[PDB]
RNA sequence: GCAUGGUUGUCGUCAGCUCGUGUCGUGAGAUGUUGGGUUAAGUCCCGCAACGAGCGCAACCCUUGAUUUUAGUUGCCAGCAU
């Protein structure tokens, strides 16, 4: 971002300074994204999965579209804590979701009273909003993808405690050590996030097809 | 009855009391149960390192307040006589 709120642990990746903000060197970025494409290719063809975490709005739409295109698993709304550690409780909740959806779609669509609208629809809508792509996550994600690491501390902490690789774009205002494998990019403009996430999904598809 | 098994005034019908899996602390512990609204209420919504849950609050309960069907003596009298 600006030259005030920045992390000195990323002075390697800054290059000169325009009037107002820092300027990121691009050659390091192209080397990093080539390496990231290679690693995503190495990891995708394993009958596993790759998780997408859309913290900010740009990330929201971008990761939703890219995951749907690639058929992967993603989280889009607020990341409720404990998905990668309380996975028992999360899977209980998603089993609840599947059962209620099945019964509402098949059985009767009318239990007994006029009490479906008051709670039994609003809570289902809210839970479907929060969970989203977890309804298909069979096991444990192999490599998270985060747009803004400093705006998603809970997810990176939960992944690092379970010790699974992390890939993500680190702006100048983040510490590039919590994420084990980094690409320096601006996570504030909708254009760049789309390009990077689409490249990651394309690499996954090309390797795993 | 201060060695124990089976109960009556008041705050006051006042809204509180906690567990599981998780995280944060060396530890006692904390979070959830804090914040902004809102309610008669921890009743509910949104954010939120937390996701659910049990006793409570609520509903199921009684009576009262309207109407339909079923049923007419000891109840009632409209049409009838008396
Ligand atoms: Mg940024
Ligand atoms: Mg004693
Ligand atoms: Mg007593
Ligand atoms: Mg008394
Ligand atoms: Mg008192
Ligand atoms: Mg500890
Ligand atoms: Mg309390
Ligand atoms: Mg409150």
């Amino acid at each position: 971002h600006q030259t005030r709120r920045w992390n000195p642990k990323m002075k390697k990746y800054i290059f000169t300074e325009r009037n107002g903000i820092y300027i990121i060197d691009l050659q390091k970025t192209v080397k990093k994204v080539d390496e990231a494409f290679n690693f995503m290719r190495e990891v995708a063809s394993d009958n596993g999965t790759i998780l997408f975490v859309g913290t900010k709005k740009q990330a929201q739409e971008s990761v939703r579209d890219e995951a749907i295109r690639s058929g992967q698993y993603f989280v889009n709304h607020r990341w409720l804590g404990g998905t990668l550690t309380n996975f028992e409780t999360i899977q209980k909740r998603i089993q609840h979701l599947k059962k209620i959806e099945k019964m509402e779609a098949d059985g009767t669509f009318e239990v007994l009273p006029k009490k479906e609208v008051v709670l039994l629809k609003k809570e289902q809508e809210k839970l479907e909003r929060f969970l989203g792509g977890i309804k298909d996550m069979k096991g444990l994600p192999d490599a998270l993808f985060i747009v803004d690491p400093r705006k998603e501390r809970i997810a990176v902490a939960e992944a690092r405690k379970l010790h699974i690789p992390i890939i993500g774009i680190v702006d100048t205002n983040c510490d590039p050590d919590e994420i084990d494998y980094v690409i320096p990019a601006n996570d504030d403009a909708i254009r760049a996030v789309k390009l990077l996430t689409a490249k990651m999904a394309d690499a996954i598809i090309e390797v795993n097809q």
